[PDB]
């Protein structure tokens, strides 16, 4: 399979987890890709990795969260390759503490910071990227932006923020011919509330919240956008 | 690319449109299609022109409504294959009426009869067969599924009715390893091919809203459903995907 | 209090459960109330129970599956009052069976036959009705409307029928003047758990007085800006 | 009718628009209110209106996107009266920007910062004493957070976020007695003057914009023992929009 095909990709929170098994498979479906995080050691190691198996890829330090250093990578994309193909924005970090806690305030703060806020500021830096090259954005949302489930108050609020900044990039973007959507895991490879309900009575595979983020970044998607697709095993018609 | 390879695919309503393209696009996939239709000879002529090109398939009359004959048809594929790997509910009719017209029964009997009676009557006689292949099903569902839109009232409630359809089936099947998900398509090209059906204006309501300000293209639609008919979407099920240009979005 | 002040309120499935609660809550709020049930004995028995209590009330016989009788009842309706301010559309029935299983025909057939072609049986026959008084319709939904819940497939498909009968119907009756709404309950005080009680937040069932006044609320005029719409009654079970 | 007899309500941007309608609304249903606004002197010319009409309110200055400015009135409010029976998060702020302009990012600040970061402030802060009186809470959500519609993305995303807020606050505070739950207005008048209204109109079924009053109704309805089953929810008050 050849989904992406000279494409280029851009992961962020690509050192480990969701955001290095998508760089992988989007390598493995012919894309060249940039894999940043927040530990640039583990990005350079993931991105070596995959160069060492003859794909193209390098990799980065980005704390999402620096609007200085988003802006940075935005300008040295345009520059090197004028313009980006896909933009994945898997950087997240979670919590614990129930709302009544004051413990809630900095873990909201924290997951805030960098599942809502870095995930704008990335998605808005890149624009000029994605215009040129019309392609187009896959956020990583959750089923907690669906309903509260088992997490913090701020991851749960971060994911339905980006659900809704996927319906609103994909309006202001869809006249330059990008492309916005998201999908929505479950608990993927990377408790009860979620086994309670899901109906496949397992957790993911990380292969499989990869392979429909790829098809999301691929032209089998290209009637879809604005669109926050689940991949949680049945969870969320539970 | 073959998503399919080897995979028995049944497609209802696979005479003409978009049933036909995703017969088509099903066996480009590499799938072995099963084509049937209300319109018997069309199925036939779909499913030859797919032979002629090296592909194998086979076309039936088969009408959605009739039980008897949906369950004939599921005990020659259990009987003649063992198994049936993909089911597809295409068949499907739209009308025009609002709810305060007393045109709106006729419509409402006739549109519920095929779009949900009928993807009931062909889901629950194939369990066996999707049972035995752990086989999927997809859904045709539709934006009106989840907002009135400019449909009639029997479409949108038996759009409405495929998405609880698609819940219900997942929570049941899901133990005997058979994911069950719709698509939500927009309007598509294939829905626009007769001219004299197309009403000036008819279209407003969905073109004001798109965010993409174009009908998709029928292969815009194939290609979501063998995605969800495919390993690539081995952990969604229970799920309704918009394929619908932004419209439900905006 | 006096929400449905002087209003003339029709409520299927009155015989006992939510639709006879219903029934009660709205004369209490000032209707005068026209409740009908298959079981027209119990129909009338919460009626003369009604009038007892001083209130306005008459029941009557009625199968909702049967079109020539909801026609019947509708042309008197009109003929007799001259209109009808509030449809609650409550008339309802379940079942158990997995979809794998021979025994969900008969039970999808039964199921969708009184929870959505009943509804539409009598929503489509009191518009003539609706339209004269500007009425509104409230027709009773269900959690199970939106999730598979723990219920059979004919009952979930039918309430996702609902939720979405209720949107086509605000969208067409809007220029008449007719508010289209529903509630979906979970479990409440009735004839009725892990699947519903596992996730309620509130950790109990509805008492049944709490659908009836979110019932009165949509049909009432605080309600006024509402129309096409689903409201949860349902302690929280949707949103965990 | 006394839907909120004896209640303490407190009401944020109370100032004017609906956050001083709201604040009436509670009022004339036997409420006791505590009207708040970065306008302090509009939040006081609010609450001695009530006062001259007979009802019991007090008006304050606030900024809900300063964190010590809540933290001081929420223990205020819990000395003074030892609870908080309803929390209505009404202030909200809007503006104009597509997505790719530069001047998105200032406007998602200013816009996050009020309707997300203030929504969370208050709330947060208020548990104490909505725990001692088993209050609830009624955000003020949108049909923006259910669909883009026209509004700048910070609207947007702040009002999905509201709605996502509901949830787990429900989730967090069912323990302790008290619903969580929202109003998601549609185009109502006021600040539809800074957006232009079209993209409301062509979906909204009853073609009208709505009145003041048919937001408060709900926002009362919600915040009564009408709603004691009612957790979580987030009710759209928008003349059919969202069905459309
Ligand atoms: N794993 C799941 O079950 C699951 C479910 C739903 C959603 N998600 C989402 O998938 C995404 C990835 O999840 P995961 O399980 O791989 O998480 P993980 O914690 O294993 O990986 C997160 C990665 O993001 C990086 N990161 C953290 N903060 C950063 C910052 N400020 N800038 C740049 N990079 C940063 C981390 O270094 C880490 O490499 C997250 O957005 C998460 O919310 C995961
Ligand atoms: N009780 C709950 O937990 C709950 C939860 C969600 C939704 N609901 C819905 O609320 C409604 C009332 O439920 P309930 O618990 O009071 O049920 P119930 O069975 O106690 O009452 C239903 C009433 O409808 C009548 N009925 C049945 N078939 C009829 C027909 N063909 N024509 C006329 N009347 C008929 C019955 O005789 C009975 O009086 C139903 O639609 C139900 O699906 C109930
Ligand atoms: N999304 C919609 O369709 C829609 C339409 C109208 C109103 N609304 C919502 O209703 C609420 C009220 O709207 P409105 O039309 O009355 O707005 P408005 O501009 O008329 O009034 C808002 C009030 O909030 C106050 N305020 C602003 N920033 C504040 C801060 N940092 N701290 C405290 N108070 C502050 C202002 O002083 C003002 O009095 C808002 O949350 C708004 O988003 C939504």
């Amino acid at each position: 399979m050849e989904l992406l095909k000279e494409k280029l990709v851009l992961v962020t929170g690509a050192g480990r987890g969701l955001g290095a098994a998508i760089s992988s498979g989007a390598a493995e479906q012919g894309a060249r890709v940039i894999l940043v995080d927040i530990d640039g050691t583990a990005a350079k190691a993931q991105a070596d990795a995959l160069t060492a198996k003859g794909f193209v890829a390098e990799g980065h330090a980005l704390d999402v969260t620096d609007r200085d250093a988003v802006a940075a990578l935005a300008d040295d994309i345009l520059s090197r390759f004028g313009g980006l193909d896909v933009l994945v924005n898997n950087a997240g970090v979670a919590g614990r503490a129930a709302f009544d806690q004051p413990e809630a305030v900095e873990v909201w703060d924290r997951v805030i910071g960098v599942n809502l806020e870095g995930a704008f500021n990335v998605s808005h830096a890149l624009v000029p990227a994605l215009k040129a090259a019309k392609g187009n954005v896959v956020h990583l949302c959750s089923v907690a932006g669906f309903v509260s489930g088992g997490s913090t108050a701020g991851y749960v609020v971060s994911k339905g923020a980006i659900r809704s900044l996927t319906q609103v990039m994909a309006r202001d973007l869809a006249p330059h011919g990008i492309r916005v959507n998201a999908v929505a895991p479950g608990i993927m490879m990377s408790t009860d509330w979620f086994m309670n309900r899901v109906m496949m009575k397992r957790i993911g595979e990380t292969s499989e919240v990869v392979d429909p983020v790829v098809f999301l970044a691929s032209p089998m998607a290209s009637y879809i956008t604005g669109t926050i697709l689940p991949v949680d095993g049945g969870f969320l018609a539970a």
